[PDB]
């Protein structure tokens, strides 16, 4: 099937194309090189590591329908899915803790001699938890065929699914309603446009990664404890489109991230 090229590859292009202009806009501008941007780089290089190393094989899988690479080839494969996409909810995980400092912690935030720490720390904390969940399929814990390259451990598949998804999923979820909480408390407590504009966007980033991610994530859980494959394969190519959609939600309403990207 040489249809699935085209779209595909305009799907990884799209990816490169935007995760590309955020890491060159946060790079040229002095204004941009701030922490939190820094955070947004590091989610930018997790999709950015996605659509250039572990999607260009999965177009190879739906072409060809089989794996004529090597076994160890196909074991590289399938850790680095796992572990890019673990460091990319991981990092959306961490703009949300980062966003939550800014409003419950403003003067911890304000200060640069701290923030530098914790982003730091955050950093590296998401991409050593991301190797480490993916690390155990470079054993040979996957049961691949020779001709076909997928992940048939069940007892994997939830023990990764839910360190990789589910706490960061809650953790997320419950940080950004808390987040929501204050903004209400304060606008109790106390031009408006913008503070819509906050509930905006709060809901945009949480009904994305909503959309993107959950339903494979709970199609995997059902399968593991029948349904077609077409949906799960759609299902799986939505996580992949959540890269594509993160560059552009979580850069392209901040104004001085338009100034940049049209210079
Ligand atoms: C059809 C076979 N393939 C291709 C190698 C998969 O099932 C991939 C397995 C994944 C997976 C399992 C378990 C935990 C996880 N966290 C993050 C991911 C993940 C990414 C996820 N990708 C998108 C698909």
């Amino acid at each position: 099937y040489n249809y699935y090229a085209t779209l595909l590859t305009l799907l990884i292009a799209v990816i490169v194309f935007g995760n590309v202009l955020v890491c060159m806009a946060v790079s040229r501008e002095k204004a941009l090189q701030t922490t939190t941007n820094y955070l947004i780089v590091s989610l930018a290089v997790a999709d950015l590591l996605v659509a250039t190393l572990v999607m260009p094989w999965v177009v190879y899988l739906e072409v060809v329908g089989e794996w004529k690479f090597s076994r160890i080839h196909c074991d590289i494969f399938v850790t680095l899915d796992v572990m890019m996409c673990t460091a990319s909810i991981l990092n959306l995980c961490a703009i949300s803790i980062d966003r939550y400092t800014a409003v419950a912690m403003p003067m911890l935030y304000n200060t640069r001699y701290s923030s530098k720490r914790r982003v730091t720390v955050m950093i590296s904390i998401v991409w050593v938890l991301s190797f480490t969940i993916s690390c155990p399929l470079l054993f040979g814990l996957n049961n691949a065929d020779q001709n076909e390259c997928i992940i048939a451990n069940p007892a994997f598949v939830v023990y990764s699914s839910i360190v990789s998804f589910y706490v960061p999923f809650i953790v997320t979820l419950l940080v950004y309603i808390k987040i929501y909480i204050v903004l209400r408390r304060r606008r109790k407590r106390v031009s408006q446009q913008k503070e819509k504009k906050a509930t905006q966007m709060l809901a945009i980033v949480l009904g994305v990664f909503i959309i993107c991610w959950l339903p494979f994530f709970i199609t995997h859980i059902l399968n593991i404890h029948n349904i077609p494959p077409v949906l799960y394969s759609a299902f799986t190519w939505l996580g992949y489109v959540n890269s594509a959609v993160n560059p552009i939600i979580y850069t392209t309403f901040n104004i001085e991230f338009r100034k940049a990207f049209l210079k």
